DNA sequence: GTGTTTGAAAATCCCG
DNA sequence: CGGGATTTTCCTCG
RNA sequence: GGUGGGAGGUCUGUCCCCACCAUGGGGUGCGCGCACGUCCAAACGACCAUAUCAUCGUUGCCCUGCGACCGACGCAGGCAUGAUAUGUAACCAUGCAUUGGAAAGUGCAUGGAGCAGAAGAAACACAGUAGGAG
């Protein structure tokens, strides 16, 4: 009768939230920003056909950028020696298989640039770490034993990270998962049984709107035989009595099925709309950036300041005092703009977070009744020929619908593919 | 939107 | 001053 | 009684707290009152104070007056609207410094955080929010 079913997961990512002291969140902020420095500066100087950065040449002149040359400790030896604070951040967040350069780096030029020697591609198609993308994020190798669940609560742990001290407090820890050989441990049982990973990937990050998250990435080491090296369960809840469903999208309801059951897409943005559109037009006249009376300001006043520096350097030959170049700022978004921005970040937030969760209930709602789905398709390019489910589907973003069904229905193995769903899930269960 | 991934073991550095 | 904490090193990239 | 919100990992209601609207109208039943259920009325990312400004009749009115034309115009004014900045916000307990004879705040270190019902795979990369430079 709706009981909670314990099945092997292949990985796992705990979402918790971080409550760290001004100082630990300071410290983070500047291994976030050192971290930024060096995937910059690396892939400025990848441009340059350094050896250092770039692999060896091919008969024709071809040269790659060879990352084991970014994740050796000589070329953070000499980062560090151009500047200071990129020393602020762990090694591990660099040179491992999940850091800076063998992750994110390999990625960004294995995709965005498809993968093109840097003597045949450009500069202005290959995106940097700045204002509008910064790097909210770092990367670290941490053993068991710097996560400690507290025993009074059953969703409060405490986290250590590496060259910060205090063991940052954590909240959400999903004790719905067990690890062990058939799943009868907890955290702590696991641990000192010697059944988790000596090593352990941790990710934290820094959304949109101040605030802190970790995902203690869980990974089975290897598939050797059928035993995993790493064995964790999680429990799930699915119907007493499972049966076919056919899933039809309409346009007033997120999803219709042949059950009879109704979800009405709650379509939150419209609803916060008048606000969004009220913050929007508001921050648009602040002295903030998304002004263009602040945007044109900061730039002009960074152009007459960039041809003072020019008048005064070679002109003047910057004997002793030549002239005085003034400096004062390159300006800064007042209070009334930040505490706007902030808001509407945290309304944002809000309405992806509501959609979120709902979407996670309607999904492990009829994840679990279902034993056959019975979707048309997996893409959303593939349903807009009609164009009468865009002005619905402009804020349905069901791409996160689409995944989270497809998650939810593999993890209890549920195979994936009123009256118009019954005939897709007759049509299904005949191919 | 669409696609792709997810450590383990030594060598070296440093505060009660 | 030595165990533990941080740094490195592994492998494949046109 | 409603609306919006701040912290308790996420969603709904409730718990604590912050700022606002209502104490209205109507269509019908019963004996001026009670109203079965509603529909409209608001209140939508703060509120107060401080300066510095709307501008093509604006930013509405008072026209506070003045002047000329034949209801309309200009000049010198005042409030209220609106809109940009400075100080100021949102659960509980302890310690320190500082204001306070107190009552109670300020800043720091922290420490703790539900209740009922649903769930909880996260990150990165790229057409964009358009920029950032090295």
């Amino acid at each position: 009768s709706l009981n909670a079913k314990k099945i092997r997961l292949e990985n796992y990512a705990m979402k918790m939230r971080l409550y760290p002291s001004p100082t630990q969140a300071e410290q983070m902020d500047k291994m976030f920003l050192a971290l930024r420095l060096a995937y910059n500066m690396t892939f400025h100087e990848v441009f340059q056909q350094n050896p250092a950065v770039c692999g060896d040449p091919d008969e024709d002149g071809n040269v790659w950028p060879s990352y084991k040359k970014m994740a050796n400790k000589t070329w953070r030896k000499a980062l560090i020696d151009q500047n200071p604070a990129i020393a602020e951040a762990p090694a591990a967040a660099i040179t491992t298989n999940n850091g800076l350069f063998l992750s994110n780096g390999q990625k960004a030029w294995k995709t965005g640039m498809h993968n093109l020697p840097a003597n045949k591609a450009d500069r202005k198609d290959f995106r940097f770490y700045s204002l509008s993308k910064p790097r909210r994020s770092f990367a670290v190798q941490i053993p068991p034993d710097c996560i400690i669940p507290s025993d009074t609560n059953q969703k409060v742990a405490r986290i250590k990270l590496p060259k910060i001290d205090g063991a940052i407090k954590a909240r959400g820890f999903n004790r719905k998962i067990w690890f062990g050989p058939d799943g009868k441990h907890t955290y702590e049982e696991a641990l000192a049984a010697h059944e988790l990973s000596n090593n352990l990937t941790v990710r934290v990050s820094k959304d949109t709107c101040g605030d802190y998250f970790i995902c203690i990435t869980f990974s089975q080491g290897k598939v050797k035989g059928d035993k995993p090296t790493w064995e964790f369960y999680q429990e799930v809840r699915v119907s007493p009595i499972p049966e076919p469903i056919g899933l039809d999208v309409g346009i007033k309801d997120i999803a219709i099925l042949n059950t009879g059951t109704k979800y009405e897409n709650k379509q939150f943005k419209r609803d916060r709309a008048a606000t969004l559109k009220k913050m929007s037009r508001q921050l648009s006249r602040r002295w903030g950036p998304a002004n263009s009376a602040f945007r044109d300001y900061n730039k002009n006043i960074r152009a007459e300041n960039r041809a003072l520096e020019k008048a005064q350097q070679d002109p003047g030959s910057s004997g002793v005092g030549p002239e005085a170049p003034v400096l004062k700022s390159v300006a800064q978004p007042s209070r009334r703009y930040l505490t706007i921005q902030k808001n509407r970040a945290k309304l944002e937030r809000k309405i992806a977070r509501r959609r979120d969760t709902y979407y996670h209930q309607v999904t492990a709602e009829v994840a679990g009744k279902s034993s056959l789905l019975a979707v048309e398709t997996l893409r959303v390019k593939n349903m807009l020929q009609n164009h009468r489910l865009a002005f619905a589907l402009s804020d349905a973003a069901m791409s996160d619908f689409i995944s989270k069904l497809k998650y939810k229905a593999r993890r209890i193995q549920v195979p994936l593919v009123i009256n118009a769903a019954k005939n897709i899930l007759a049509i299904a269960q005949n191919m």
